[PDB]
């Protein structure tokens, strides 16, 4: 509802998305964050106007636009330490990028520390004038994006380090067990009507089972990628992806419930909890009554796949490609690893290292943490989850690219012919491989990291340098962005 061109302020003040008030931070002095859209091939601008004073959810910030590319401007992708130093309190910062070939749903949110999850994050739709399911339905605006989140009433630097969520937001709204009359949101349909519901998670730690009672899910579209329609009457999200779904208006005229149940915290709907209300128009302004009927056709992430049928990049056997990586989970020290390495974010963002001369992973700090990756290449990267790396499935996300899951959680198969691609994927249980491949078609430093927030906190990333040779030529840097560090490193520790 604004952008492509916009100014994002960002500020801090009380919220109360469950009834709760607390601080927070506020984007355009609204919480939660405001939707932003554009359409396919755009250039966004998005002036980011930093006026935050409380030091406890951090002054500093630094916005990552999730899903998008940013081929050539590598130094806007926002994370922390890593394509940029933080914008400084009482300066603004331009992020000026395009969208070419991308259209679906995206986000945006906050990539300091854990400063996402005391609010600044909201939604994001690149719309595309061709989209190649727009015959699939008929309403398809502001009034379609759901968003889930967790909520919290201490924030995260206040909180247990990997704390429980006091509630599960829908478009920003929902209950605690202690606010169990606080108003849920509600998402309006038309009888006959056939919607395009863009659900995107927000969340900082949990994933939802989301299903809506007495309707069917055709999902067309995962972390903006085009699939073919796959009707499902249940799916899990995980942090930081996105469906796009259908929901075909077809049932009585009625409020129905919409069911968010976290793998965490409080695990059931009691009074409401983990819900929202999609009610028919027509139907009495009260909440449903409905009953969970048992998901018997759950989205299954291997029998998802493109709209295209794209095979995974290189040849359909493992190690089939031109570098073949694997990253062994652990915990040590209250710190997740990587290959025995905890991401500790440089005082040099990695990019700006790169600029300064850099020309390999053993120059690139944190050493041990960053890994060069050839140019023009596929690469593999396989993530096996481990008992080892608690608070499993660690949903793990690859800034600058799009992936083949050539195998997905729960899987024991091997799919290079047409598996689904995306940008965030659970790495399962222990036990499972979930492998993934992608093409370095992007130069840069790229974080692959875990999208729990509490746990990236806790070093578990990993850069991904890719085509380092190509890096300065490729993404030329605006003064502004040059301006940054001095700022930053200015700072008293009190004003970061
Ligand atoms: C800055 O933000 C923090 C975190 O939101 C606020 O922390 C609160 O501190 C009070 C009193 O110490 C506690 O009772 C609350 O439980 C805290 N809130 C949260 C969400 O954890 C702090 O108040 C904020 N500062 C100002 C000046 O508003
Ligand atoms: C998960 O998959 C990766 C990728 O196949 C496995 O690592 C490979 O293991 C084979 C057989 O031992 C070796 O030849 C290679 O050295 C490994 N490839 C790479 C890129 O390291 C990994 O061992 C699997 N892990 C589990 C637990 O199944
Ligand atoms: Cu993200
Ligand atoms: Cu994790
Ligand atoms: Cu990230």
């Amino acid at each position: 509802a604004i952008g492509p061109v916009a100014d994002l302020t960002i500020s801090n003040g009380a919220v109360s998305p469950d009834g709760f008030s607390r601080q927070a931070i506020l984007v355009n002095d609204v919480f939660p964050s405001p939707l932003i859209t554009g359409n396919k091939g755009d250039r966004f601008q998005l002036n980011v106007i930093d006026n935050m004073t409380n030091h406890t959810m951090l002054k500093s910030t630094s916005i990552h636009w999730h899903g998008f590319f940013q081929h050539g401007t590598n130094w806007a992708d926002g994370p922390a330490f890593v394509n940029q130093c933080p914008i400084s309190t009482g300066h603004a910062f331009l992020y000026d990028f395009q969208v070419p070939d991308q259209a679906g749903t995206f986000w945006y949110h906050s990539h300091l520390s854990t400063q996402y999850c005391d609010g600044l994050r909201g939604p994001i739709v690149v719309y595309d004038p061709n989209d190649p399911h727009a015959s699939l339905y008929d309403v398809d605006d502001d009034s379609t994006v759901i968003t889930l989140a967790d909520w919290y009433h201490l924030a995260a630097k206040v909180g247990a380090p990997v704390p429980t969520a006091d509630a599960t937001l829908i478009n920003g709204l929902g209950r605690s067990a202690a606010t169990l009359a606080a108003d849920l949101a509600v998402i309006t349909v038309t009888k006959g009507k056939r919607y395009r519901f863009r659900l995107v998670s927000l969340s900082c730690d949990p994933n939802y089972t989301f299903s809506i009672d007495g309707h069917s899910l055709t999902v067309i579209e995962a972390d903006s990628v085009n699939l073919k329609p796959h009707t499902v009457d249940s799916l899990q999200i995980f942090a930081a992806q996105r469906y796009s779904f259908v929901l075909n208006a077809d049932q009585d005229v009625d409020n129905y419930w919409i069911r968010a149940l976290p793998n965490s915290g409080t695990q059931n709907f009691a009074g409401g909890t983990n819900s929202a209300i999609l009610r028919y128009d027509g139907a009495a302004p009260v909440e449903p009554t409905t009953s969970q009927t048992p998901s018997t056709n759950p989205l299954v992430e291997s029998a998802l796949t493109t709209l295209k049928g794209t095979a995974a990049p290189g040849s359909p056997t493992p190690g089939g490609v031109d570098l073949a990586l694997n990253m062994a989970f652990g915990f040590a020290g209250g710190n997740f690893t990587i290959n025995g390495a905890s991401f500790t974010p440089p005082t040099v963002p990695v990019l700006l290292q790169i600029l300064s001369g850099a020309q390999s992973a053993a120059d690139l700090l944190p050493a041990g943490s960053v890994y060069s990756l050839p140019a023009n290449a596929d690469i593999e990267i396989s993530l096996p989850a481990t008992a080892a790396a608690p608070g499993f499935p660690h949903p793990f996300h690859l800034h600058g690219h799009v992936f083949a899951v050539v195998r997905s959680a729960g899987s024991s198969t091997y799919n290079y012919a047409n598996p689904v691609y995306r940008d965030v994927v659970s790495t399962g249980a222990p036990g499972d491989n979930v492998t993934i491949r992608f093409r370095t078609d992007n130069p840069g430093p790229w974080f692959l990291h875990c999208h729990i927030d509490f746990h990236l906190e806790a070093g578990f990333a990993v850069v991904m340098a890719e085509d380092i040779p190509d890096v300065a030529a490729t993404n030329p840097v605006p003064q502004a962005w040059s301006d940054l560090c001095p700022t930053y490193d200015a700072l008293s520790p009190d004003d970061q």
